């Protein structure tokens, strides 16, 4: 079953429908990077879900009621109440977008030499953690690693690992746990809420903090409640409030599951981590009334959380999600499975079994997407890796994967339709696609601005 | 077959649907007219696409340019050289929507005991004329009457009709051509340019003005595009630049093809006319630099004419619209055909032919559907065609039809299927229908707030 | 005493500040005729109040959340409970704006032959009066006609002209009283609740009905606030709820007092009239549930009527056009008195006694003023009294006038100084203003397109 | 000598005074700190410009015209070109204010053990010089310290400081001179164009960098055109572009003069620094093509910028604070002098000279000034000065002040007299106002957060 989208279109966003000789010549222009592209140039863009979201005439209201007090706005406070109704924490600061509040967190909790365990990692976390003196250590369960297995839940925590690194390191020397929902790395799984009380009550027993990256909790608390024996009777909104009844804290990113175009923020139980806090977010963000973000943006934020508890809402937006995962599956084309809530990862390894990881399959598939649909998408394999400055060589990810990552309410399921019916004419000719060469590589950052031609 | 849509969502808005036992109470608490019901009680609404269109982010982006001044407004001058441009006629009015341009033109050009002659009637343009002191004569051909009979440009006016009635009348008698486009209550069918060329050059040899009911001239314009032949080459835009060239002026409701929420205008070529269009304007509108409208309107109608002539928006729209048809269609579902620009039309008459037409099918069809579905629908059949003036009976016409009526740019292909699926499930118990009566029956355009009662 | 602006800049509207002999060349290009200038090229627009009022952020918001339904919109349901609520009557009609109302009420209200009665008169009021079949009756007090006499209370119908109406015609032959607050003709003066409460009593005596031109009521209502002995502890809320309490129903235009753009209303209490009314509004406005306008625009006007209410927004809107009129008199330029509430009008037949009125003083001084500051101003003279077609003589009205007329919340007092240093400048060597003759006039509408030269 | 608005209203939003018994019990609920109120209480909010500016039509309609893409959004290349052809710099790295671009110029551009030169000190830029390692080295001329002395371009730096601190300590260990427009905490001082190339020429022949905080640059430039000799012909565009001609690179809160409510960026020709600054802005703001901002609010501050551009505007603004300033002058009240761009420092040393420094006049000043009057004004003085990270005890700065800051385009000359009337009258008992201490200190930018209590 797939249902209809829960709203209708308020306002459109113009495109401009290039067909496909042209699309050709702008991904020419852009050396075969889709990270290169203009957006005005693309009618389908599946770079990310990040801050690419449709608010709503209820958002957008807000918007028109931007109080840009420096302190005190009441917009902070409709905020604040908010996400204390909605998350249960007791203190919030604000901030710009997600990697403020990771900024924030890993200079309160951290000292230097201590371990952040997690269940996998996100590149900007994992750096805040790191840059402050942590040591990281993966404790998701060995089946996250295996991007075929078709399980559920398959974000979940090893509880057996954690123990053991609390008994070779001691509780002592761990800062904190850090569980995210959902598992970004391994394609967006989620983590039942079993396992999030099992953790809370290990760490619980030796004094350790659990903060969740609670960037996509809602396509999470949706996984929950339509798979986790139990829940069937639960609202979003109840499920959430008790996902957060496990943490000390978390970091949000707003331009995830909260609806908007920018936002995000720190939560935290403590009064003593809420001083400190309050005392460094006037350092990287803003006071501890706007950190960092527009009075009129604070509102959105507020007004998009709340809408995402609406359960019709999150249904269709995994769903839709969904939709796309089991037309591209069914055409035998290889995802990363289970769907995840966000996106749908192609496997290009296996799309592109012809060509080497170093003509840089992933980065060429993507590329062959947008000229045939107009439709872009992030390559996520060798190039995103980078390369060892050390010693010059790619570091060599097992996932090459192109991500097709679906915005909040932008697209419909004519545009999966899109999506996925180019994608599978470009299956049913795969060996085809063409391998890939740099002719500018730049030093850092490579998969932003480097170039290629064919090989 | 079916084109995705060719923009993407900017903004939403929430769509929900009251239980069945709410809707029943709704629906008689309205007395059983779809009319009197309230937006809140409604999930899909289907009641008209009249100034319902979802407006793009260039149109709002001129939403915040109102410039209010109350002559020489920016927007003014913008819409005025816009609709120069587009449709090529000297002189622009503009007016809060269309009925307010018809009253203009219907106390200009109409004297006392004359005919006017059009392809099929509508409410409001028939009401000026009559009000006026015109006879109506329908000189549409007979085909657009017979609502199974699939024919291309069902619209056309039948040039034997035309002149007969000049032989029998006197070009002297006769008021003017009112030529529509598309034609609306014939189920939204279009006028071929050979049609409107034959009726220029005849009109013009004797003398006779010809006005050109504009409201949905993009839609057809995309008809003539697709299957008049010759024109598979042409733009959207020089179509309709050509449409009007065979014409002396037009009525233009903005609310419709405008693709905005309010806003319609008068054109004509004739300087004594238009002198005597600023006159009148001034009393019923506002000034001839604003018509009733705000300026941020008239730069949004302005921005959304110029969008329509985009391509790929029209035949999304068009074949939106034949989706549901071809769907509903498919399952024997009785329709309309073919199936117009901006609506699917069920034949009330073979629904429900259980049902005599003084018993209202058409009006109770469109209740029923409510019930079931909570989509709202349109009676277009005996109640909307009033009474004979001279006669005091129902006009009776062969069209007794209930119209899902589709905004532009506001629902998907998904919403679609809900509204087909639920038509369908009605359809297999169609015999449970009953009859209305009238208990409060308005002296004019009695369909707006008339109240009715099962039989 | 002058008072601060009780609110703050939101957001501004840009203005171009092109310079004196730049200004000069757009008068000229303009015909010396103000009405033909651009809004582009004007820095203070002072050519009317109607629909140039500056919105709110609340209204802003409201403007986010149209709900565009053809039936039945929220937006419709808040503005009806507003009017109930803040004027008391039972039954509300919207329409695009004042005149659309009028139109309604003069096709319901009058029988050909009939007498409709005032305090003076506004030119759409009266047109629908006279269209309609009424002969139009003065019944102002005598004062009202002396423009330069300062007593409180000038609009104040005289009971004995109403008594002697009455007397001399029949009560049966009077459609009704058509009682304006404020009074536009006499510069803006507003009418004493004694005076409103003699009227009713007067009338209902005799079965006349009354019904207010309700267009400035707020403005109106202050001055009761300010200068009535008895309503100094009373609410403009509740000034304004006792004032309709003494009619049966209204006109009103939001684009005066709702502080919209565009927008109005009909009000009555009568059942009977009120289904009449629904039967009408949908000839020439619309539904009885949007009546010409988008559902944006009914919520900016609950909300602004709502905001209209605020003593502190009224008693400034009003004292910041005292202000002008002070700093004016102060310096011995020539005013119509008292100053009214939205208007300071020039008095030009005195400004410029070394110029005939054929050489149209009013309509020179005009362009001078905007020569000189980039001010507008309307002509209200000889030129916008036309020419009688019959004679082809000017229409020789008393008042040879240029009204300064302020939009609600646009401007601020250094706006002000703008307007009054050019204006006591100009009058200083008031001598060298030149006469104009005409070099192009239509044949109606003439202040509107009308060209100009020096003589 | 005191210009009106060169623009008009367009939206507002209302103001309110709660009672002084009330204001009261806010003070003391805040720990006597203005920043910890909340702007519900506040009536004529003078905190700070930082953030608080009206936008325009124009900015308003960008608004609805954000691109939202994570990657080559149109708003992007708008800024970027906007600001490459305004400022002159090879490359632009946004971010979502200036603090942001502060973090990153002092991770990337200080060594540590290295000075840092500035002409006065500002508290966020310095914490990002000294948590880098840097020693801060004012070298402003000493006159900019004296809060009495009126003297042009108070902000210029002391050309013999900067020779001295070369010869002491050697051009390899000075990381880069940073050289603000104007200089904030002097009193929004400006920098001559003189000055400027200068400090070019003598760090130029050592091989120093030179980086600007360019967050009130177009102030400076009205200050330039205004009163240094040569430039009073040159455009205020040709001014800013000349002023970035002698820096190598620049940190930008948009905030301030490019009349936004958030956004900032950083600048640099150096196409090293501009790679490593790449890798940076990923780990706190985001992806270089956007950095921590919505696409909205990068086209906001690109359209901003170059109607800061515009002469009347910027004179206007610069006037308006002079106003109030004159006035306040003209009744005895000390200021610092001359006033500065954006801003009336009243010297709290004088107001309160029966108070040393160690009592926090300027803070106490600010608390009564909100008790007696509910203005919100700021501590600009010893709190804000912070501690010596070497001895412990507070930075004891000549300059102890409490600031009237005012936001651009959204106040009156009328809001200015109801701030002045207010501190005259607190004037008259200056002898009231009690010293504070310390009952909460954080441990860096104090001022944020502080709670005091009366001694
Ligand atoms: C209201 C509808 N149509 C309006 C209309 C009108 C009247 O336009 P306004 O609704 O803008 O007055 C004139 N001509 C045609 C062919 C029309 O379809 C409708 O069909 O729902
Ligand atoms: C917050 C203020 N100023 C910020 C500022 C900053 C920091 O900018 P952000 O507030 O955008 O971080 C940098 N440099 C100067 C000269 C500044 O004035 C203020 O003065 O109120
Ligand atoms: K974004
Ligand atoms: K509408
Ligand atoms: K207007
Ligand atoms: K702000």
């Amino acid at each position: 079953n797939y249902p209809a989208e829960p709203f209708r279109i308020k306002s459109v966003e113009t495109v401009s429908m290039i067909p496909r000789d042209e699309r050709l010549k702008k991904m020419q222009e852009a050396g075969y990077n889709t990270f290169l592209l203009n957006s005005k140039d693309i009618y389908i863009d599946l770079l990310t879900d990040s801050g690419t979201n449709a608010m709503s005439d209820k958002q957008w209201a807000g918007m028109m009621m931007g109080d840009e007090a420096y302190a005190g706005s009441e917009n902070f406070y409709h905020l604040e109440r908010t996400v204390q109704e909605l998350f249960g924490f007791k203190h919030i600061v604000p901030t710009h977008q997600g990697r403020g509040a990771e900024n924030l967190l890993s200079q309160l909790a951290i000292k230097p030499g201590q371990y952040v365990a997690g269940n996998m990692y996100f590149t900007t976390t994992r750096y805040h953690q790191e840059k402050n003196g942590a040591v990281f250590v993966d404790i998701v369960r060995d089946e996250a690693h295996d991007a075929g297995l078709n399980i559920a839940f398959k974000g979940d925590i090893d509880l057996k690992k954690l123990q053991k690194l609390i008994d070779e390191k001691g509780a002592e020397n761990i800062a904190y746990i850090c569980l995210a929902v959902t598992v970004n790395l391994a394609g967006g799984q989620p983590v039942s809420m079993a396992n999030m009380r099992a953790v809370r009550e290990l760490t619980a027993a030796h004094g350790i903090k659990v903060f969740y990256d609670a960037t996509r909790c809602v396509e999470n608390a949706y996984f929950i409640k339509e798979q986790e024996q139990g829940f069937e009777n639960k609202s979003i909104a109840e499920i959430v409030h008790e996902m957060f009844s496990y943490a000390d804290g978390c970091t949000m990113s707003g331009k995830k599951d909260c609806l908007v175009n920018i936002g995000g923020f720190l939560c935290m139980n403590d009064d003593e981590m809420f001083s400190s806090a309050k005392e460094l977010v006037v350092v990287y963000e803003g006071m501890p009334s706007y950190g960092g973000l527009a009075g009129r943006d604070m509102e959105a934020m507020a007004i998009g959380l709340r809408e995402a508890m609406q359960y019709e809402y999150i249904e269709h937006r995994v769903k839709q999600v969904r939709y796309l995962g089991d037309k591209l599956k069914a055409a035998g084309v290889p995802i990363v499975e289970p769907v995840g809530g966000h996106a749908v990862f192609l496997d290009a390894r296996r799309f592109c079994e012809h060509l080497t990881q170093d003509e840089f399959p992933a980065q060429s598939l993507a590329a062959s997407i947008y000229v045939e649909t107009g439709v872009r998408s992030m390559e996520r394999g060798i190039i995103s890796a980078g390369r060892n400055n050390v010693t010059g060589e790619h570091h060599r990810p097992k996932l090459e994967t192109v991500r097709l990552t679906i915005p909040r309410r932008v697209y419909t399921y004519a545009h999966m339709d899109v999506v996925a019916d180019g994608i599978i004419k470009l299956y049913q000719h795969k060996e085809d696609i063409r391998g890939l060469k740099f002719i500018y590589e730049p030093k850092q950052l490579r998969f932003f601005t480097a170039r290629f031609d064919y090989i």
